[PDB]
C-alpha cells in the first residue's frame, strides 16, 4: 500500500440492500437465506435506507418505526449485522433509483419562506432534502428523528455497526447541483444552488458580518457595489466557473457556500452523537458525492465539483474530523479518462482526497458509483481499497449479486476478504547502507508487482539479523510475492531470487520465511 504499508486491518465488506422494502421485493424468510449466503461470501453488514418519508409521515412527531425494527429482527435471526441509514432525503429521481419515497409533506409547511428549498441560478426549484440553510428546523426535526429512531432501535442494539447520516441529495453532504430538470445532468458543468431569496439574505449578511459594512466590502473587493442589496450570489455561473472564482468575492462566496455544508455536517454530527453515543457507542459516518466530470476542464476547471459545493476538499474534511464523522467516498471502480467532453477524472479524485483523509486521520470507506457487472471493476475497487487504506468497502446493490453467483463469486474472491496478521522473513538479503527491503505480490492487498508506490516495507531485525514485517494479508487466498532491495536514491537495485508463494495464507497468524 501506499507509504510501504499493507492493507487496512479493520477492512470489511457491506452490501447494501434495496432501495424498496423487503416486503416489496421478496419475503423475510427469503432475506434471512440471503443474509446468510451474502455472510458466506465475506459480507460483515447490510447497509439499509430508513426513509425519513416512511417514518414520520403524517404528521409532526407522528412516528412509525414498525418496519426498520422488523427488518432489524430479520438481521439478527440471520446471525448479521447492519448499518442503518437515516435518510433525510427523497427516494427517487437520482441515477439508479427505483423508488419513490420524498420527505413527509408537512414539512414544508413549517416555513412561509423560501427557507427549506433550493433555487439554482435558472430558477429550478429543488426539494428533495430541506436546505442546510434552514439550520433552525434541520435542528429541531433531525435532533427530534435521530432521538426517536435511537430509542426504537434499542432492544436490536446488538446488531447495528454503525450509523450512516444523510447530509443532502442521494445522501451526500452537497447541494443539488447536477439534475435532468435543471439541465445539470452528467457530464455537464453543475449550477449554484443559492437563488432563493433566503440564500440571497444570508450571503448578504455573512458578507457584511465578515467587513461590517459595504465600504469594507467595495475596499476588499475592489468593487463599486452603490448599495447593500447589490450583494448578490454570482449572476452568470459559467462566467463565474470561468474567471470569477479568482477575485476576491468569488473566494468569499465559495468559502460561504462551501461553509454552510460544513456547518451542516458539524450539527447533524452534533444531533447523531448526542442521540447515539451513550445508547449504542458505534461509529457515526456522512458520505461526499464523487463528482468526477468536468475536473480537468482547461476552461471551468472543477465545473462540476464547485456548484455541488466542494470547493476545498481539506477544509471540507477539517469539519468530518471536528464532527466526529467517518467519511465515505464513492467511484472506486472508475478510472481517469480526462478527455472531452466529459473531462472525467474518478480515480485521481478518489486518490487525493483519500490521502487527505488518510493525513488527517479520518476513517475512511468506499463505494462503487455504478453497479459493477464484470469482475475487472472489482478490480479496480481492490487496487484502490487495498492500497489507499479503506476501513470498507460497500457494495451497490443487493440484487446485483444475490442473483448471480459467478459475480458473488468473484467478489468473494477479490474483495469480500478477512485481513490476518502475518510475518513475512527473509533470510540473507545482501544490504549496504541505505538500502531498504520490500515485498511484492500479485494481488492488489500485495501492490499487484508495483514496486514504485504499492510496495510493503520490511524492516531489519538486529537481533535475528534478518528482514522481516508484520504484514496483514487476505486470510485463505493463495499468494505469489518477491523481495526486492530499493537503493537510496530510490530504485530497485536487486530482486529475490526464486518467487515465494503461500497457498492460502493461514487463516491463524504464522510466520512466511525464505531466503534472497
Ligand atoms: O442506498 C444508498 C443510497 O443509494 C443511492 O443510489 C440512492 O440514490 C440514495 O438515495 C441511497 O441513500
Ligand atoms: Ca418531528
Amino acid at each position: 500500500a501506499v507509504n510501504g504499508k499493507g492493507m487496512n486491518p479493520d477492512y470489511k465488506a457491506y452490501l447494501m440492500a434495496p432501495l424498496k422494502k423487503i416486503p416489496e421485493v421478496t419475503n423475510w424468510e427469503t432475506f434471512e437465506n440471503d443474509l446468510r449466503w451474502a455472510k458466506q461470501n465475506g459480507f460483515y453488514a447490510i447497509t439499509v435506507d430508513f426513509w425519513w418519508g416512511d417514518m414520520e409521515k403524517n404528521g409532526d412527531q407522528q412516528f412509525d418505526f414498525s418496519y426498520a425494527q422488523r427488518f432489524a429482527q430479520s438481521v439478527k435471526n440471520a446471525g448479521m449485522k447492519m448499518i442503518p441509514i437515516i435518510s433525510t432525503h427523497q427516494c427517487g429521481g437520482n441515477v439508479g433509483d427505483d423508488c419513490n419515497v420524498p420527505i413527509p409533506s408537512w414539512v414544508w409547511n413549517q416555513k412561509s419562506d423560501d427557507s427549506l428549498y433550493f433555487k439554482s441560478e435558472t430558477g429550478t426549484v429543488n426539494k428533495e432534502t430541506l436546505n442546510p440553510l434552514a439550520s433552525d428546523v434541520i435542528r429541531k426535526e433531525y435532533g427530534e428523528l435521530y432521538t426517536a429512531f435511537a430509542a426504537a432501535m434499542k432492544p436490536y442494539k446488538d446488531v447495528i455497526a454503525k450509523i450512516y447520516l444523510s447530509g443532502g441529495p442521494a445522501g451526500e453532504l452537497r447541494y443539488p447541483s447536477y439534475t435532468t430538470s435543471d439541465g445539470t445532468g452528467y457530464p455537464s458543468r453543475g449550477k449554484f444552488q443559492a437563488y432563493t431569496e433566503f440564500a440571497k439574505s444570508k450571503f448578504r449578511l455573512w458578507v457584511l458580518n465578515k467587513y461590517g459594512s459595504l465600504n469594507e466590502v467595495n475596499k476588499a473587493w475592489g468593487t463599486k457595489l452603490i448599495s447593500e442589496l447589490a450583494i448578490l450570489p454570482p449572476s452568470d455561473g459559467e462566467q463565474f466557473l470561468m474567471n470569477g472564482y479568482l477575485s476576491m468575492y468569488g473566494k468569499d462566496y465559495l468559502e460561504w457556500y462551501q461553509g454552510i455544508l460544513e456547518n451542516h455536517t458539524k450539527l447533524i454530527g452534533e444531533l447523531a452523537h448526542n442521540a447515539f453515543d451513550t445508547t449504542f457507542q458505534v461509529p457515526i459516518g456522512a458520505k461526499i458525492a464523487g463528482v468526477h466530470w468536468q475536473y480537468n476542464n482547461p476552461t471551468i476547471p472543477h465545473g462540476a465539483e464547485k456548484p455541488a459545493g466542494y470547493n476545498d476538499y481539506s477544509h471540507l474534511l477539517d469539519a468530518f474530523k471536528s464532527a466526529k464523522l467517518d467519511v465515505t467516498f464513492t467511484c472506486l471502480e472508475m478510472t481517469d479518462k480526462g478527455s472531452y467532453p466529459e473531462y472525467s477524472m474518478p480515480k485521481t479524485l478518489v486518490q487525493n482526497i483519500a490521502t487527505l483523509a488518510n493525513e488527517k486521520g479520518i476513517v475512511l470507506n468506499g463505494e462503487n458509483a455504478l453497479s459493477i457487472g464484470n469482475e475487472e471493476e472489482y478490480k479496480r475497487v481492490a487496487e484502490m481499497a487495498f492500497n489507499y487504506n479503506f476501513a470498507g468497502f460497500t457494495l451497490l446493490r443487493y440484487q446485483d449479486v444475490m442473483y448471480n453467483n459467478s459475480l458473488m463469486g468473484k467478489f468473494k474472491d477479490l474483495l469480500g476478504v478477512t485481513p490476518v496478521m502475518q510475518t513475512i522473513v527473509v533470510k540473507n538479503v545482501p544490504t549496504t547502507i541505505g538500502d531498504t527491503v520490500y515485498i511484492t505480490g500479485n494481488r492488489a492487498e500485495l501492490g499487484s508487482w508495483d514496486t514504485k508506490q504499492y510496495p510493503i516495507q520490511l524492516y531489519y531485525d538486529s537481533h535475528s539479523n534478518d528482514w522481516r514485517g508484520n504484514v496483514v494479508l487476505p486470510a485463505e487466498r493463495n499468494i505469489e510475492f518477491k523481495a526486492f532491495i530499493k537503493s537510496k536514491d530510490g530504485t530497485v537495485k536487486s530482486w529475490q531470487t526464486i518467487q515465494q508463494s503461500w497457498n492460502p495464507v493461514p487463516l491463524k497468524t504464522t510466520s512466511h520465511t525464505s531466503s534472497w
